[PDB]
């Protein structure tokens, strides 16, 4: 599929708060489609979707999420809770004069677009998530308990202490992204042993091989982007679990009534497909896609299948 | 009418050439409408049209023309001929993924959108010009002769020598814009006596009064914008008369077949309405608007009337 050259894109900048601007690349004409990436990624993670969605007749706005790339990375940890992040994306639409837009997210971006649809459905024409399910908050057990119930999320505990995960992820940026951006059959890490091994990469190659999904040039773009603000901002998305839990509990009971799409990935061993099993009970108009042989990095693992699913769903339920 | 706060706008940047980027503000959703200002102005000259057109259901792209504001101001004089300027606006649409857009221009921007429609009609959905008529190039008499035939254009001769007009216009920026941005009944200068008086302002107040059209805050925005690159870039639009004449002659004979609108201003004593008298012979689908009591600075002189005319024409012939 056609990819993106960063130097030949239109770059937009919107100030949503005194010291917080958001950066995005923009391509195409038609209904506004806002793409929201995950951790630890970039607008560039949508490089295969941006020209395809624009050619299909949509105005693509691929964001650099707060803390990433050319977007502002404020220092405060609480600036990265879901309530603040969602309200700024509403201000983002306000400054652009957009009454609403289709929101498509992946990983942490998928969690954001779910709460945009949940708390601001009047501003979301349609919502789609890759890998990330929508599970209503349990007002009876803390996020500290729900993670201890699933050992796959032990890496999230290693991400909590500010400065610890930053030192490992920023020590060798090329090694960091070559070790993370891998197909499921090429994976070189276990999210189980992280807090027992003392880090994500300590039992991984220090000169890892290049995954079949990416080139050296694409890796170096991520390296150059994360030299701007580091990993603190991105990691702060994980450091508001209780805050996000209080906020999500304030919506309990209500359903998401707008058109929605859940795309599961067969080989995402963290955001597994069965975590989305009963989202239809909360999202009546939910449609589904499923990509076999697809790991966590859905957009670059199976870009063609992602483009097919999104364009088919956009043309039918979002137009 | 609702105006624009510069700090609350979405700002876009597109690189159209190695050392040349174009800056624009963007508001609204719908068909793309590209606004092109004149000399010596800014995207801010459309401040009353941008929210109105966006509310009417259009995606407004208000440019900072090359040499102005946050757009690049390359040093070469030939970089401001109409052929180069038009080709970059095509590249501008290319980078944004826009198959075409409605082009609306005023003054030198109106001259540009006419040649965009003339040479690139496949990229112009519809074209509208304020004050500036479309007169086909006479391949028999030079631009040096056509100006000597109309003494109103003597100021253009004063603008030819690089550095001379720059020194007068940049000496006191507040005085420059307060003296220029005036209603026709408040005018304080004669474009007739300029090359005989040795300048535009030499017979004008050195502490001129504030015109009823503008506030001190709006004047100071123009002052701050022109501190970036000065007046050379803007003045270079006038310094390619023969080059623009050769290029326009290469299209001789052909008509503009796309929807078009010519808006004349009753009190524009330079771009007088009768200069547009027989544009229908070259533009078969030309529609017209006329604003009484309106001087050269059409957008800020009669913003309400401009909004009414443009939205009515956009909804009927551009949608
Ligand atoms: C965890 C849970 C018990 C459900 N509660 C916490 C949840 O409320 C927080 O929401 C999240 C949503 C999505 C993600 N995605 C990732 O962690 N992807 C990683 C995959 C392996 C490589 C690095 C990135 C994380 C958190
Ligand atoms: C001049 C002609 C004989 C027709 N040939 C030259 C033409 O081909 C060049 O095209 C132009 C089109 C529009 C303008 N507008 C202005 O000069 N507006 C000024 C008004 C008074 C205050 C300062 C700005 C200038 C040149
Ligand atoms: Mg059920
Ligand atoms: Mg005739």
């Amino acid at each position: 599929p056609t990819s993106c050259n960063p130097s030949d894109m239109s770059h937009g900048y919107v100030t949503v708060k005194p010291r917080v601007r958001l950066h995005f690349v923009e391509l195409g004409s038609g209904p506004a489609v806002c793409l929201c990436h995950g951790f630890p990624e970039s607008w560039y993670s949508w490089r295969y979707q941006i020209p395809a969605l624009a050619q299909a007749g949509y105005r693509v706005l691929a964001m650099d999420m707060k803390g990433y790339g050319e977007s502002s990375a404020p220092p405060e940890i609480e600036e990265y809770c879901m309530e603040v992040l969602c309200k700024e994306m509403v201000t983002f639409l306000d400054k652009l004069g957009l009454s609403q837009a289709v929101f498509i997210g992946h990983d942490w971006g998928g969690m954001l677009v779910w709460y945009m649809a949940l708390f601001y459905p009047e501003r979301v024409r349609a919502v789609a998530s890759l890998n990330t399910p929508f599970i209503p908050a349990n007002p009876n057990m803390s996020p500290l308990e729900s993670i201890k119930a699933n050992p796959v999320f032990d890496y999230q505990l290693y991400f909590q202490e500010p400065g610890v995960a930053e030192a490992e992820l920023e020590q060798n940026l090329s090694r960091t992204f070559k070790s993370l951006f891998r197909a499921s059959d090429e994976s070189v890490l276990s999210m189980h042993k992280v807090c027992e091994a003392g880090g994500l990469f300590v039992n991984s190659p220090e000169e890892p091989s290049l995954s079949r999904m990416v080139t050296e040039e694409e890796i170096q773009f991520y390296v150059q982007q994360f030299k701007k603000s580091g990993f603190r901002g991105p990691l702060n998305w994980y450091r508001n679990m209780e805050r996000n839990w209080k906020w999500a509990c304030k919506s309990l009971g209500r359903k998401i009534l707008i058109p929605a799409l859940m795309v599961t990935a067969e080989k995402d061993f963290v955001l597994v497909p069965q975590m989305s099993q009963h989202m239809e009970d909360w999202i009546p108009h939910l449609k589904r896609g499923h990509i076999e042989d697809c790991g966590h990095w859905t957009q670059m693992d199976k870009p063609t299948e992602v483009n097919q699913i999104l364009i088919k769903w956009l043309d039918s339920d979002a137009r």
